[PDB]
């Protein structure tokens, strides 16, 4: 599928770029574009904005376009930037789709549209109405059951991987027979592992890349598991991925990103390191192992 | 909670008319509220899941509020959903249905993110807070929200300072009962409108539906019967609406009760936000005699 | 299958301190029930242990049951296993005993498809020689997911004379009786009887039943007569004892609610299940004074 | 336990037109086995059918099997029963046929509680008598969801010499061998194999090793090669089969390129498993060609 073929350069390993907040939960836009060049200065292939890491499903539309725009300013033209434009709503959804083009960016994306079910004829039109509002980026298909709810079947991934303008597919997802599935039928998709915490197997699976969460701290280990594979080193593959998931499990215990905004903070980049309510604060107790953390990154980094 | 007593009924869950260019249809709405009134309806639950909240700005619902506020306030209870994933944003919410001066607010369990348990109960709070004297109806629907309380967390929700009523969209009634037996003054609606009668038996004392815009003269029924003890003609009704219930959810239940009330001169476009799409036009037939059948009635 | 509407204790299984069957146990469990005035006895369910019995264990207990009950109350003999020939067994063994019908649980463990159900149904069926089957639904242990659709096919197969529903989906309850208005529909979950029958059972089979049947012949009077107030009474009060046997687990907290009634000598279950912990002894045995003192 | 790390076959247990056992399929499914070049055998699982027959067939396989491979590979004994009892009593016939361990599904159907599991493996474990036991899991079957501290218990039980880890969760199996590094920890999921073994698993046991074996071998040394793309390869063909079996149902597919391969006489699954769709014989025979072709 020629669509498949035209996204080839959306290749690569993509941190779900954090957004930084001030103390009245406010965008911290200082922090907002020291995060964006500490990222590429990893050695990133790219940011993927607003998604679920984002934390756009307590932002409005307006906010979320500043993000957009902000991150454009930064890093357009230097890595690849793909503008998650998905909410519930699918006029919403456009209108982000239209404001990503308006600034520049490489693709656009958008999670299964959540909470009420819809048919997968309804997810299809969804998708058709935003591709057409992004006005020729290419559609990265946002896949995440665990959060979203929606269950397609393969047959169904299938389909909407398909659709005129489609050009990758993030999968979040933990399933790997699903993931050889969805290579082997779609031998020129990009298809972004999802979940950091399997991305060398993910990977052997098929995935081509990844986009998480966890790359604006380690975003270099990540392109050293992809480098390790590729030379057929498989014990250094092996030890990146053993130590991103220690660092995983006590992100999993902190909570995420608020974990992840913290480790930053010690990092000098983020100012303060909250998620907007209903998130609530870092337990403190955790402060210890994340400023130890952050130490033990910048040695291994600088 | 026997303060909140008050607030104990059946409350339809409106739903919000749309145009062809999915603007919001204020005529439609006015028509929707009064047809509602002319019901026997105790109050209307504004905004909510039915109401399609979520494919909304914060303005447009804000804009619902305040209508419906104009066109009823005084006349039937007001309950507005405020719930947003955000907490801020459920707060601009709230301080809005204050100053429109609705009987109550309520807030869905914010959902997408995983939040722990003391997550949630700092969300009602700081809502309550908002609400400034308004009370908290806490709402729990688990197959959307994917929110799994235990009902020991459901207790420590239901008597957070400010809370009035809990609008329990589960069907498991051993829950039900526990939650009645626990909190024997709780405001305690039905959600799932297809056992409506078996909650009421379970221990809700009234309801908040969707299909209730359409037929909210039945589920007063069951009510009425149920007192009566008359187990027969609350069980025909639970029937009856069960048959419309079905069929609602071949055509998809928002859009099929919004064309009902199409049929019946209520609301000019019976169209759902998208990605909602439209109803099957095959439907259209049995619709129609749906409506007319209810007329009649 | 009229005669098959009512209320039904789901049996438990005595058994000694070596784990054996408790042959004189089971006897007075069995008189215990007929004494409550049940309207009869659903018998190697669930409940029974049945998944960890042998079919020759599960032949004794029947041949027993229908000792101390035919002719004084309705016996269904739950057959089901995984396995078609095994269930085959023992739906022979029911009709060679005089059981009044045959019971199986959908086969569970490993995914089978909804046509290889059916079959499995038939097969039970045509070796219960002329007993009706009662089509055992319980999605949350057997983890079979069935339609609407796939329960109106099973339970219009010839032969089948009722539906053991355990689900606590009340639309659905509804629905199959809108469906099926002369079927026989037992409510499963003891917890929600008086919800399930206002839903449209018309009646149940449970495992409480063993220590209070009578509060759920209560709740059946009181609905038939309008009182839905002692109906509501009841279904709490029998709420509030099923709160407890959650907590202490319910087949051992039922055993040992009956060995404090003098019916069970020794009130344990198979293993792998373990026993009651020893500080619900106390509330246990407040229980069956109570239940006592209530008769 | 490192002996018993390696690829094992779970093997089929063959039957006739009659449902009864096929002795003389099983010794030659065994033999087959052996000069496919595989480490071992896991006998009597899920994969065996285990749970549509009685105690006394198990044990009659178990014997059989370890006639024919006692010595010659490695073989592990799967005794899991719903019932300790039942599960110790094949615990103790494994033992006395000469085989190298034994393995226990979490028991199933009931719930039970985490320390009602453990003390089920504790008592098969001594009725197994110095045979190391492998803890088997399969959430998706069992409906038992262990927690990752739940399992890290499990497997350092007294005599626990192996997981057998048939889960999708790689992150879960990276952090088993993160706990255990020492832990013999079989992939259970064939169709993830080669991404199982690089997050953490040092083996596997699977039903598809019975007709290609070898090329699972082969993954495991493709990748010790730092072969990756032979490895990926192998894999996607493994898939390419797996997806077929998954259409035609996993046991009678396997059994039917088996019948074709001249090893199995009927390939028969037991009741309520239906035969195979007769439109799937040509892909199927296809498939046995190829495999003969290929080895």
């Amino acid at each position: 599928h020629h669509h498949h073929h035209h996204a080839t350069n959306l290749r690569g390993v993509m941190a779900a770029l954090l957004t930084p907040f001030d103390q009245q939960q406010a965008l911290d836009k200082a922090s907002l574009r020291r995060l964006v060049q500490f990222n590429i200065q990893q050695g990133i292939d790219g940011l993927y904005v607003g998604g679920s890491t984002g934390e756009a499903f307590v932002q409005s539309l307006s906010e979320r376009e500043q993000v957009l725009e902000i991150v454009a300013e930064e890093a357009k033209g230097k890595i690849k930037l793909i503008a998650h434009v998905g909410c519930v709503s699918t006029a919403e959804s456009q209108q982000l789709a239209a404001s990503a083009k308006r600034y520049g960016f490489d693709a656009v994306s958008a999670v299964t549209p959540f909470y009420y079910p819809f048919s997968f004829e309804e997810h299809c039109d969804h998708y058709r109405a935003i591709i057409d509002s992004a006005d020729g980026l290419p559609m990265v298909v946002y896949n995440i059951p665990a959060l979203s709810g929606v269950k397609l079947t393969l047959d169904q991934i299938n389909t909407l991987v398909t659709l005129p303008g489609v050009g990758a597919l993030k999968q979040t997802s933990g399933d790997l027979y699903q993931m050889e599935q969805i290579r082997r039928e779609h031998p020129d998709l990009v298809l972004y592992n999802g979940y950091d915490n399997i991305f060398a197997s993910g990977l052997l699976a098929g995935a081509d890349g990844g986009i998480g969460s966890t790359y604006n701290i380690m975003g270099w280990r990540y392109q050293g598991i992809v480098k390790a594979l590729k030379e057929g080193d498989i014990q250094t593959a092996q030890k990146l991925q053993t130590e991103c998931n220690k660092v995983i499990d006590l992100l999993i215990k902190t909570g995420v990103f608020r974990g992840l905004k913290t480790v930053l903070h010690y990092m000098d980049v983020v100012s303060v390191p909250l998620c907007r309510k209903p998130f609530g604060p870092v337990d403190e107790k955790y402060l210890p192992e994340l400023k130890a953390l952050a130490q033990q990154l910048m040695q291994e980094r600088g």
